[PDB]
DNA sequence: GCTCTT
């Protein structure tokens, strides 16, 4: 097992309530957004926004980008699910641990952070709360950096149906067919189900 | 024809002198820097400073799509040359006066300013003096906007020669050759001077 | 490196 760290990603959804002040060209580039999906996708393209969409798509493109850069260490698995939420559009990223020490994990994300910041909202701090967090261990006094298993993509993602599932990347080639597949998820999370 | 409004922007040169405190995506940016010139062009590449390019280029870029919005005159002429100059970098705008009466102008240029500060520097005011300055005429009581006839791009602009000159923009055709060709420039600048001593001197009866 | 956002 590899291990994975968890970052919760929050993204924005209401232009004037999440991003006040953000300029006329970032909202010509989210409005002007056509995705469809893959041909072996069973997916209904009409529960899918494409705002959030654009937004969100370079948000991981841009993280995972940066996280190679920091951990020295490309070719590192990923998985990547975005979901319409309780509240808000957010998604869950899985990196591979291997290239950055858990120590340091909240310092680096921080500086990518940061980066983020000034390349896909070009200065614009986004007003929601708590929108780029590293899921902790049991939210106490210093906490620790929960790592999670590959397990864990069975046991709380792929069972996620539309509409709050959104999108979803990923390097591993165990989940490629699952990411936009509704029935590929159904049958992956019965065969981990069973197989326990 | 139409005269031009000229405003001189310092372009910051030295990060942290100039541009306290920014991000190091914008230290990223600009040391990123390669310029190429045109095939058609005769000037030096190793006179010519990559990163204040990188600045002043968007900088100019920018101030005239929001000059073009400002005066919904989308064509209007342009001449634009950067220059490494006294003390600091800066870089001569003249833009075509039609769109923008002189009594409004003022605070247009403040609106853009505003908006290059956010969209460009991000936020952060720079520490050049006085480095966006429409030119005004005798600096008198209030002033007035100084508006200058097309011969000022040949008279003053066109003779500079590396490495006080360091790159140029035009709209106008008269001058698209000669932006980055230093014998264009001097050839276009020595017809103009003849032309117009010859016909001064013609001006006896 | 990226201020012309897959
Ligand atoms: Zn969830
Ligand atoms: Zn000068």
């Amino acid at each position: 097992m590899p291990g994975f760290y968890e970052i919760v990603i929050k993204v924005p959804s209401d232009l004037d309530e999440h991003l006040p002040g953000i300029s006329d060209s970032f909202v010509n580039w989210v409005a002007e957004k056509e995705w469809e999906l893959p041909p072996d996708s069973d997916m209904d393209l009409n529960l899918i926004e494409q705002a959030p969409l654009t937004v969100a798509e370079k948000l991981q493109r841009d993280f995972l980008t940066e996280w190679r850069r920091v951990s020295k260490a490309p070719e590192a698995l990923f998985f990547v699910q975005f979901e319409k939420g309780e509240s808000y559009f957010h998604m869950h990223v899985l990196v591979e641990t291997t290239g950055v020490k858990s120590m340091v994990l909240g310092r680096f994300l921080s500086q990518i952070r940061e980066k983020l910041i000034q390349r896909i909202y070009r200065g614009i701090e986004p007003t929601l709360p708590n929108w780029f967090a590293v899921t902790k261990t049991r939210n106490g006094a210093g906490g620790g950096n929960k790592v999670v298993d590959e397990s864990y993509i069975p046991n709380y993602l792929l069972p996620k149906t539309q509409p709050e599932l959104q999108w979803a990347w990923t390097n591993m080639e165990q989940y490629l067919s699952a990411c936009l597949n509704l029935t590929e998820r159904k049958r992956l999370v019965a065969q981990h189900l069973t197989h326990v």
